[PDB]
């Protein structure tokens, strides 16, 4: 079904966001794993899988709408060298994507692409979830201190 | 453990190869899926997962060897517009990566990084497997003709 | 038990036939497999196993009859380069072996080696079965055409 | 994938070795069985199956590398007339094949056919295993004497 | 159904053979058992049961063909006083019966009693099996010596 | 099979390394256990078992190659009096053994003892694993502080 | 709990005995295994595990008593080149350790270290068991002769 061009541009832009997130989350995950921070590896890995699911949904939708999914261009990764810096970087990234999602959703509504909108709102709900988790972790680091926070990541949560 | 610098460069280059393959295979997969070529979607999807496993192994190894995995730079994707063109493009990609793998393996041996070598030989064996599958599909297309080949992709293989 | 010498010669000759068939069927099988003709690989492989069972029975019988099984001499393989040619070659081979079997059976009867005869008649019945299958495949190729025939070999039969 | 020609020659030569071993082990097996040496029949039979697995791997690899597997030429079998002679003959055969394998492995490495190499190293490890078993049996025959050794072969090992 | 008279004579003669074998095998069995040669008792007992099955088949066939089964006349038993002598005696007996069977089979064919023939060929195959076993035991006795052979009969084979 | 003498010397030297590691890991384990550091006892104990498996493989291989395994000479243990010191000492030991392994592997390749090489590469991969674990623990001690690190060892990991 | 110094010296001396036994039994085991003496490998291996258990108990007890377990010094191994010699050597070793154990037990009683005593008496009971087994094997070798004894080791005991 031939979709609205600008919706497809938005879908590719959102896809672009998820594909930086996929990589940034995966590197973070295995960095944590290397450091023995088993629990942060588990969560961030699962967030990488999450963003993959999102990318998949965009790709399928762009294809359905008869556009060309763009997996060639990759935005700036910001990796960071310590836990806080890396968590903070994932948070900034989620925040910029939420912003883009809010914009795309409003526009999809105005051209009547209600199913693209509906798919985007579910994705935003997952992002808003990641935002919740990242914010909480960052606050825990301040409240309990860095040493205690690290000790609490050594064992995976059952 | 501080690894050999040039081994790490090779590992990042190989990682680079897998990360273009991951995307190219995934897009191909969902293109096939959109076209209703269910079987080609199943196989190519499973090859995308495969290349992810490889990327993961490189990332973990670079990290262990104390280098910086590079997920920022992404090489040229070549997507193609029909089945043959797309299969042929995946084949050219596997062929270039096999070449890089052969080179890296020889060098790892000469600096005594036998475990990096061992990991790379297993990966090359998986690639060589994908090469086998792609070559066979491309020959089937010529032997049975394009129409018959497409009909044979409509149902997933149990 | 000391057997009739000429029966043993026949047994070795028949053994010789099975041992060329074993190899020819196995190579054909893996050629088909390489080409992705999964179904022809399954059947021809199972025919290779079949001829092995036959060879085993000859070997045991020659030994029981106190002769020397001959596994040293190997007759002409005729491999062929395409499906028809290869199928036709297996058929010619079965036909020559059936001829030898008919001759050996008649002779075993006339020297009263009824158990060798009985074993040979069961083998001939298996060969006659392979002959049936090969003839049918070759006719299917003409009736449905080569392209359709090949497409029909891509998936293994459950 | 077009392989190195000389690698293919080596693969065919190794294949040639396995195919003499297949037959020599099988005849030995059924000779032992006829003599009631149940245990030697069980082991040697299982070694025949082993060499078949090896031949299969060569055949598939030659085919993948786009060469012509050679099952037509069969090297000298040396059967022998008693246990020691026959065991010793299998040992000489394994020793010559190990020699060929060592040469092929070194050459595969130097043309970068690392997966052929990897396959060959696993095969050599199985051969080295057969060598171990044969050497041990031959020493047992001297240590316990031939009569005791034979009595020990009458019952199959659970 | 009124059978050929001479076929019935042959059937009774063969029956006569089995009925001496039944007794000779049973006595041998329980002699071995008494001597503690548990394994030879197991096998020879099972051969006695075997010959009973054969007698049964003759009896039923003679009756079907409307003749009178003869269980009154019993040929010469040759018991023997030691293992070798007794094994050798069972072997001579099987050899004479195989001779009779060969003759009967040829004659049944020439009067078209194909089912009597078919029954006789299966019996001959069982006899040929007993012949194999006896020959092997007698050769084992020479190869491993009498003392070792006896020790090997003390425990039953699982 | 008569092996290369210098390969056997290397195998004995590597065996020597594993046998110091076996003892050093076991003492460390039970020291941790005594101190109530349950988790460090579990891991180090499992590393002692690991090094035993390695010693076993060397011993068997030396024996196969017809050399004399040397379990008489035992290198310097360095025990240490606190967690860091003891972990650091295990790390120095793994590092020296990895060095020896790298040398032995290269030499085995040059005399064509590919199966010894293959066994050594698997062992090196296990060592490289222990190196990873030790390095991570030592870094955790600095990152979370000694008191927090110790508290984290009190309970065994499920 | 601060133990008696001389008890700790005894514990270390006994530990020293077990650690030579561990190695001597393990080498013997794998020597038997190499020779195909499967049964002697099974038993001696299990005795090596046994002596490890003993070493473990000493190590834990020395640590509890606040002494320093000594795994650095290793007494004279006496390996031997044939079965008898090797069995005899394990027996001499058990005999010397039993002597040391008797001495240590008496002394532990006189300084009131009743739990060390109790642990040592259980160990002595296990040693006395090994002594029983070794003595019996050595006598069996004389009673049945070396050839028969070896044949009896070829199969593992269920
Ligand atoms: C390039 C860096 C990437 C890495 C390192 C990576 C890694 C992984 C790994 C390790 C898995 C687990 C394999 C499994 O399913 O068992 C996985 C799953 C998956 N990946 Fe990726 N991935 C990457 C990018 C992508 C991309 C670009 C896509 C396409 C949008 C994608 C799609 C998927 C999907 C659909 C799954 C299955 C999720 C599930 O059901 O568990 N991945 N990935
Ligand atoms: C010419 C003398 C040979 C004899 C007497 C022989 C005999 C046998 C027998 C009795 C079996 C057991 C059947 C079964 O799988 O249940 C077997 C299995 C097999 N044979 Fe052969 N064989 C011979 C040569 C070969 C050759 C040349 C090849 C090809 C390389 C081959 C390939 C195989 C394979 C792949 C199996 C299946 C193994 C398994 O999964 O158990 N054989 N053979
Ligand atoms: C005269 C000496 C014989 C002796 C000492 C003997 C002994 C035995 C014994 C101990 C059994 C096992 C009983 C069972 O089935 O549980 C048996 C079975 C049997 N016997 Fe006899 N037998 C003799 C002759 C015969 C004869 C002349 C016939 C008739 C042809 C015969 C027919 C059978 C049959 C049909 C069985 C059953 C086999 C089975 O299913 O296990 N026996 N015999
Ligand atoms: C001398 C100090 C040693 C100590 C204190 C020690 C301790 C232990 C203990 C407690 C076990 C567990 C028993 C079990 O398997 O359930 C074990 C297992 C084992 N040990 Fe040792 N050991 C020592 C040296 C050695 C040596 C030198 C070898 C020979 C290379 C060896 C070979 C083995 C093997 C093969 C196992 C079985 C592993 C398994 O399957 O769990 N050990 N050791």
């Amino acid at each position: 079904m031939k979709g609205d061009t600008k919706v497809i541009n938005y879908l590719n832009k959102l896809l672009g966001n998820e594909l930086v997130a996929i990589n940034q989350y995966f590197l973070h995950a295995r960095m944590f794993k290397n450091w023995g921070l088993k629990r942060l590896n588990d969560v961030e890995y699962h967030e990488s899988i999450d963003e993959m699911k999102h990318a998949d949904r965009y790709i399928e939708r762009i294809l359905f709408l008869e556009g060309l999914p763009n997996l060639q261009d990759l935005g700036k990764l910001n990796i960071g060298e310590d836990v806080e810096e890396m968590l903070r970087s994932d948070l900034a990234l989620e925040l910029d994507g939420a912003k883009n999602l809010r914009e795309a959703i409003g526009y999809a509504d105005s051209v009547h692409d209600y199913v693209s909108r509906d798919m985007m709102i579910e994705i935003l709900r997952d992002e808003e979830g990641h935002i919740d988790w990242l914010e909480t972790e960052l606050d825990l680091i301040q409240k309990m201190g860095l040493q205690n926070y690290l000790q609490a990541q050594i064992r995976e949560e059952g």
